[PDB]
C-alpha cells in the first residue's frame, strides 16, 4: 500500500495473509472455512494465515491453516486479468472472534464515489520494492466507469472497477493482491492490477465481486 497508514493490530480482523514461505498476497475470509483471493496468486502448498498484523512475529492471535482445495474461476483469462477472482477452501475452520471475523458479501454493487477501505502488507514504494512487516491502509473512492476507461482504454471489462487518487501517491500494490476493498462493511472489490503503483492517472483496478456473488454462493454449497 503506497500512501496508506499503519491499520493497527486486529482493527481488519477478514484479512489473511496467502504464505508459501513468505507472504506473496493477501485475501478475505468470508466464512469460518473459506477465504476469496485473486486467480493470479493461485500456486499450490499455501498456507492462510489470519490474525497477522506483524508478518515476520508470532505475537499472538495468529491462526495458521492450510488451504485444502483453491477453485480458480474457469473464465479467468491471465492475459486480461478478466475474471481474477479465486476461492481457497480451509483443511480446517478458523475459530471466528473479534479479531477473526468474516467479512460480507454485497447484495448491490456500489457507486463511484462510494469511499472504501483498501489494506495489506503490499509494496510501500512507488519506485523499489519495500515490504511492511505491519498491516497498512488506505481509504480510497470508487471512480466513475469513464474515468476508468480513460485510465485504461480497451483494458476494463464489466468485471472490473477503479479505485483509487489520479493525482497519485496513494494506491494499493504488488503484495496487497488479492486482498480486499470493502466498502459500508461489503467486500466489493479484490486487489487485482494496475500499471505501477501510485502512478499519476493510473489507477488501481479491482475484481468486481458483486458480479460473483451467485457463483461464490454457488460453488461454495457445491464443495
Ligand atoms: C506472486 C503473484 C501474486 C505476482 O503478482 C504481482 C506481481 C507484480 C505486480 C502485481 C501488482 N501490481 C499491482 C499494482 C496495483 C495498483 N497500481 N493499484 C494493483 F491494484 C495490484 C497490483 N498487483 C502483482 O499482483
Ligand atoms: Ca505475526
Amino acid at each position: 500500500i503506497v500512501g496508506g497508514y499503519t491499520c493497527g493490530a486486529n482493527t481488519v480482523p477478514y484479512q489473511v495473509s496467502l504464505n508459501s514461505g513468505y507472504h506473496f498476497c493477501g485475501g478475505s475470509l468470508i466464512n469460518s472455512q473459506w477465504v476469496v483471493s485473486a486467480a493470479h496468486c493461485y500456486k499450490s502448498g499455501i498456507q492462510v494465515r489470519l490474525g497477522e498484523d506483524n508478518i515476520n512475529v508470532v505475537e499472538g492471535n495468529e491462526q495458521f491453516i492450510s488451504a485444502s482445495k483453491s477453485i480458480v474461476h474457469p473464465s479467468y483469462n491471465s492475459n486480461t486479468l478478466n475474471n481474477d477472482i479465486m476461492l481457497i477452501k480451509l483443511k480446517s475452520a478458523a475459530s471466528l472472534n473479534s479479531r477473526v471475523a468474516s467479512i460480507s458479501l454485497p447484495t448491490s454493487c456500489a457507486s463511484a464515489g462510494t469511499q472504501c477501505l483498501i489494506s495489506g502488507w503490499g509494496n510501500t514504494k512507488s519506485s523499489g520494492t519495500s515490504y511492511p512487516d505491519v498491516l497498512k491502509c488506505l481509504k480510497a473512492p470508487i471512480l466513475s466507469d469513464s474515468s476508468c476507461k480513460s485510465a485504461y482504454p480497451g483494458q476494463i471489462t464489466s468485471n472490473m472497477f477503479c479505485a483509487g487518487y489520479l493525482e497519485g501517491g496513494k494506491d494499493s500494490c504488488q503484495g496487497d493482491s488479492g486482498g480486499p476493498v470493502v466498502c459500508s462493511g461489503k467486500l466489493q472489490g479484490i486487489v487485482s492490477w494496475g500499471s505501477g503503483c501510485a502512478q499519476k492517472n493510473k489507477p488501481g483496478v479491482y475484481t468486481k465481486v458483486c458480479n460473483y456473488v451467485s457463483w461464490i454462493k454457488q460453488t461454495i454449497a457445491s464443495n
